[PDB]
């Protein structure tokens, strides 16, 4: 009944890929409509402002695009992993990297609902599903980003409170965030920092919580990445997320999802770029016929489509495993690493096929190129992905 | 209940991969035992001889390894495509490329049962399933392989018999074949040679049918490959396979299975090489530790394992599609091309990891390296695969 | 005597490479000071402005960095090719791509003093060497860049004047230019586009000459690139550069220098990126020790340094050949193609070695990454380079 | 007044590349003639025997191909480094990896003349220059090839004699060698073998010296590679090459020439494959034209030609530096590593361009493919090459 991407008219067609159902296709169509009409037309302006509007967040919240795979009885929408993936994919197909929906719904809401108390869940989830409370997660610091145990941010108890001090960097949704999950060292006496880390829900408005100026980056112009500062912030007992000192444990449990998320975003962006480029060369007149008639272009496009389809098959297998809660760390790392790498190889060749116009911001491929470059870096660099993958091979 | 290759203890473990059932596992174990006892111990001798014995072929037929996925009511063993794939895979896992079982079972027996008459099927299939009648297919000629329009071998109608003249090169199982499917032009006056070709079943013993000497090759030392010559062979009317002048149609229908076969053999060979090399470096002492303790080696193995697992996912997806009769030519070409390229990339890096010993015929990786080099060439060059894949992209 | 880049303390050290003299080093040192003191400190401002100041051009001219290798008695600065290259290289080593000096001096001024008259050489060369007259070169058009036959810009002659019409795209120095060498079709009923093309000097001010607004690109933020328009510009008889319909001949003779120029800039930017990155990883610590101590990082740096040094050797060989006026089109195409691809390969790996900081505009590697991507596109795409290189191989 | 490979009619043409002179071109034509007439016609037979004839060695000696760049007053032919390189290159252009000439002349004879005694030089060099005494060098052992400290072969002083025990593997010219420079531990009491290693001249015939049978390899079919065993061989004081415990110092001084040698052989092999393949596709008919008319084939050839030419330029700069005795270990490592890697990349693409025929031993490209695979491994693996190169990048 369903075709796989290689046989589809377009890698981005609706109604394809075996892991989806007819009900998923319907939802897919609506999400695609949302990005096409509510995101794509305002993106150029958000790029200029360096951030998206609160309006689109509330719009996404109203249409039900936030907290999709978060249990309904907890304040989420209640869909399965496949529905949540559709939202990641469609955003990638729109080539609009500004809105930080997936970090919000795929990571932050996930930590809160999986390890938060009943009161934290009741206080945050509905607001986040509505898109009125924007979430962010802050682990990385100026001195440590792959070496989590090297974290310096710290929190020390003062009765029932916690005095939080330190700073984070490269925080997505940094500017617009209303709630930020902060990783901090709570036990300087623990044997290893891995046994002395906790998670704290820091809210915009607490005294001492300062948001730095938006960072100037080579890409992701509309994503408000920023530095965060904590100045002797007195945090109520309710700010502590999960058990004290069990923070590393919670991060480890959530990592697999974060990696698969990045992986699907990466391969979806590649499918976008391929179709975008396919279209360009078949339209670009040259030597009387289209650039698409040149043999070298045809072989190049074949190479790109093959690698893209091969990788999508693996990512879809991972989405299936994760749905069944059977996707382990190593497999998640393979997907993240291989897909993020492919995304940059595809972007590079696709810009080339566009000639000079590929270097112009007017053309989508231009921003696809700079937006792609960040994927092999965040969420655990690919060097780290290979390290983790090698553990089961040699040890 | 079933792990995929990334999570298994070894990429070659039995009981892994969701496309197989526990009944397939029982069968795989038995086939693996067969190669371990009836092929591996005698392969060195066969390399020297330049061909395997008739004995192993008959043992294979008796044990039920030939004609798997060939209709039982047609004289085959029956069983699904997955069972047939298990035999391709296990031969790859044994690193013995001598026995030409794959071409015989997956191609020649296929052409006969799908497009042959009751008489032809009754005459060939049972003895082919028994391993007493070895099959080969001959399309390639000295003048051209990638140029189908350049076939010179021809058959002239003389009364009710066919007069066949010409020659073919690079024919696998060419030396010990008992029946060979020959592609020849039967209508030179046809608009397109694609509509003027026919298939003929030539048997060993006919007058005018001459087998040339075994060709000296860089690898596949035990695979008897040779040139064939047809000198005014008077073929009975029962030598024609299928309808006259529709040979191109039949070839086009079998190609997808041929490409998929090559793809699975390639990815399976890669999995063998990976585990073989993984084992070697964990055992090779160096600098007070094992080569496997070196970070560069760990990352190299991670890269290899990741790419192999990713391709395995696409190939398994292709097997599933083919089992459903839903695998088209373009997808088959993607698997053939991508897997055969990976196979050589893997072999190169695995030889490197063995150091000097990787150049010694004594070590399996050495013959794996030279054996791997033929895959990107036969069954349609990877260059031809790209042209075919590009066809749907631009037209 | 002198050391080559592999043996030097740093690839960018002054006093290395056999093709330079002690006198060249002194010039080198003074050129290095200029960029550090007059370019680097203000580049960020120009990036935001979208163009450099006319002041920096006058400072460059006054200091004798504009028009090197241009005959002194022609109003130039004199000096061999090695001196002109030093200015290209040092601008690369400063990682400041804003000022279009090399085009102005290495391209525009070369055309004027090689195929221009004394009335033109006397008029333009003096003020161009002073940085008061900024030149450009318009060849590429919206319809085609690579397909030379696709030129729509035509110059119908009227009496002794010429009626210029058409448009250009991607014109570097498009905003600051005071004189632009325009390529237009003069002889339409010409057999080949070699007997129908002419070079014109369109000075700023002539009616009908319309400069479009600066183009928004992914990189070269400080390089004013614009679209140029021509709506019936009456051109004097002196506006014609060289012989009518002889443009092709002029361009073909200058192309080598342009290719060598891009190649040296590409390889120099690679040497800069390497030393920048080598320094970064030696000062960055993680998981206990400096990133530079990781074996993977070490081998990566060894690969980068090796490829960079091998390519530098080729480029210097090309500078020598060009000095003796013996660099052909093919050899120059090899240099431009290989060095431009290597530059992006180096940039990618160097961004990865900086981790997240490599994505921040604050770090030089970030702008170096996006600035490098233009090289394989302009000055003739690398695809065109291969075509040209292939011509003598098969034809 | 000379063209660089990029501009020549063929990358293998005589009279090109700035480092050579018209005198060199004359010698070049002569050497090329030697391989076409005395080697090419018999290589197939040698591949089956797994070793070349002692006759081709003596013929090479008589025509002055052995000992080039080995001082004439020392028993060699003399000539500069460029002349010795011509012999390495021409053998590669012939696509005959059988004759172990380069090793014998560019390595073994070099050790002897650069660190041997006047007596050792008198006895060995003359007959080696004549091709009467074939040389081999043995460092690698069963359990250690990239690990120096792993060497187990050892020699103990017994009076003025040396007792040698151990074994080596992968020894080129192993079967027909008359003299072998053996690396052995002479002082394990030292902090590192870098100060406890000595070189010895082991000769065929000495009691206890055993040659193993020829090893079966994927390529280099006519190159007699073998393992060697030393069983309490009583070596006279004269067997010691150089000073006791200074072996490492000598090996260290010779490595750059060894790496440069492999480097030149690697890039030269690539030049041969390119022209061989270029010829094939221009001659191969397809679609009523030649495979060379396909745009993909043209671009692929341009890519190969460019990389080969870029690498040749670097290798020639290294030849010029070594001529002046100014070639660094790190620089020589860059050449050995980069050229051997490119050689295999070129081999792979060229086999592909030949279609099925590239898999047939009949065609030159097939043996060139398996012959190339050895280069990234011996003379120090490419991984070791990177390690050495990284030293000055990260430390100091
Ligand atoms: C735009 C953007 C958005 C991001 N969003 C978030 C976010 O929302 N929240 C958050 O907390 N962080 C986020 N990050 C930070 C990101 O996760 C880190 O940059 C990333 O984890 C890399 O850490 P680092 O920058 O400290 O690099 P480092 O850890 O310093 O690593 C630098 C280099 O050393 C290499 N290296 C280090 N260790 C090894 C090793 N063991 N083996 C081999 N190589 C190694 C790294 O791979 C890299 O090549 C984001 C970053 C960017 C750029
Ligand atoms: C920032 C920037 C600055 C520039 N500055 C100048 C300048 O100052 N003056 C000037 O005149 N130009 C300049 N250019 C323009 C530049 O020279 C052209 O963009 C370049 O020549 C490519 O032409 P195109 O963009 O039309 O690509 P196209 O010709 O459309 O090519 C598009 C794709 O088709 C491929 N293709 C086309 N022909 C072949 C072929 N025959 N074989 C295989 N593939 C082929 C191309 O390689 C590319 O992959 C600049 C460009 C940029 C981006
Ligand atoms: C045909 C042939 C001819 C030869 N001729 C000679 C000869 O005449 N005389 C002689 O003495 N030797 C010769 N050799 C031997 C050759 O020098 C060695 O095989 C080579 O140095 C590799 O050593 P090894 O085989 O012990 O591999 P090992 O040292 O075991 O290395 C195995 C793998 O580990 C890798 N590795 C080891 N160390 C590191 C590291 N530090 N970092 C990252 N990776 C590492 C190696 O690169 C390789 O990938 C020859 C070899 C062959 C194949
Ligand atoms: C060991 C071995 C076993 C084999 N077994 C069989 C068998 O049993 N029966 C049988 O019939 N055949 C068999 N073959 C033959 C094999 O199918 C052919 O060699 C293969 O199809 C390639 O054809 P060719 O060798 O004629 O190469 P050619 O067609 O000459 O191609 C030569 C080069 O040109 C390239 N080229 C051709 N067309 C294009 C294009 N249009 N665009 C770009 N590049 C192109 C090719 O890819 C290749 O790079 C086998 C081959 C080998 C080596
Ligand atoms: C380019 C838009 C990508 C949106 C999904 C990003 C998912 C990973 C976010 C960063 C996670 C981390 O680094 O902790
Ligand atoms: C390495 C052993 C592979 C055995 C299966 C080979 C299948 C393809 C055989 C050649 C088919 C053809 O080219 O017509
Ligand atoms: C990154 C700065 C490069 C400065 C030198 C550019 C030389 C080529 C300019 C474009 C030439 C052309 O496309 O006609
Ligand atoms: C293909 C023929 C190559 C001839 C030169 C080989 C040079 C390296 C020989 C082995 C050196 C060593 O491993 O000690």
């Amino acid at each position: 009944e369903r075709l796989e991407t290689p046989s589809a008219k377009k890698l981005t067609d609706i109604g394809i890929r075996r892991i989806f159902s007819p009900e998923h296709d319907i939802f897919r169509k609506s999400v695609r409509k949302f990005f096409q009409e509510e995101v794509i037309p305002h993106h150029s302006e958000w790029e200029k402002a360096g951030e998206v509007s609160r309006e689109v967040w509330e719009k996404a919240g109203k249409q039900g695009l936030l907290g999709v795979n978060i249990a309904e009885h907890l304040g989420g929408i209640g869909g399965d992993l496949y529905s949540a993936a559709i939202v990641w994919e469609e955003q990638a197909y729109s080539n609009c990297s500004g809105p930080g929906f997936s970090i919000h719904s795929g990571i932050v809401m996930s930590y809160i609902t999986n390890h938060g108390s009943e009161e934290q869940i009741k206080h945050f989830i509905p607001q986040m599903t509505a898109g009125k409370c924007i979430g962010a997660i802050a682990m990385t610091e100026p001195g440590a980003g792959s070496d989590l145990q090297g974290i310096k941010t710290n929190a020390k108890k003062d009765g029932s409170d916690w005095i939080l001090n330190g700073s984070k960097v490269f925080i997505s949704n940094g500017s617009l965030s209303d709630v930020v999950i902060v990783v901090a060292v709570t036990n300087h006496e623990a044997p290893s920092p891995a046994h002395g880390i906790s998670l704290f829900l820091v809210e915009n408005g607490m005294k001492g919580f300062i948001k730095g100026r938006k960072l100037h980056k080579m890409g992701l112009k509309a994503q408000d990445t920023a530095e965060l500062f904590f100045e002797d912030i007195r945090l109520p007992a309710s700010a502590l997320l999960g058990e004290e000192n069990k923070g590393f444990y919670y991060i480890m449990k959530e990592l697999p999802q974060q990696r698969l998320l990045i992986a699907d975003v990466a391969i979806s962006a590649s499918e976008f770029m391929f179709e975008e480029t396919r279209n360009y060369v078949k339209q670009r007149k040259a030597f009387g016929k289209t650039v698409a008639h040149l043999q070298t272009v045809q072989h190049k496009l074949a190479e790109l489509k093959t690698h893209i389809c091969v990788t999508r098959a693996f990512v879809d297998n991972c989405l299936q495993l994760h749905e069944a809660k059977r996707l382990d760390s190593a497999t998640a790392c393979m997907a993240k690493y291989w897909a993020s790498e492919l995304q940059n190889s595809v972007a590079y060749d696709c810009v080339q096929l566009h000639g000079g116009w590929g270097y112009m911001w007017e053309y989508p491929i231009a921003k696809a190129y700079v937006d792609a470059r960040v994927q092999p870096i965040y969420g655990g660099t690919n060097e780290i992905m290979k390290e983790l993958i090698a553990r089961e091979i040699v040890f």
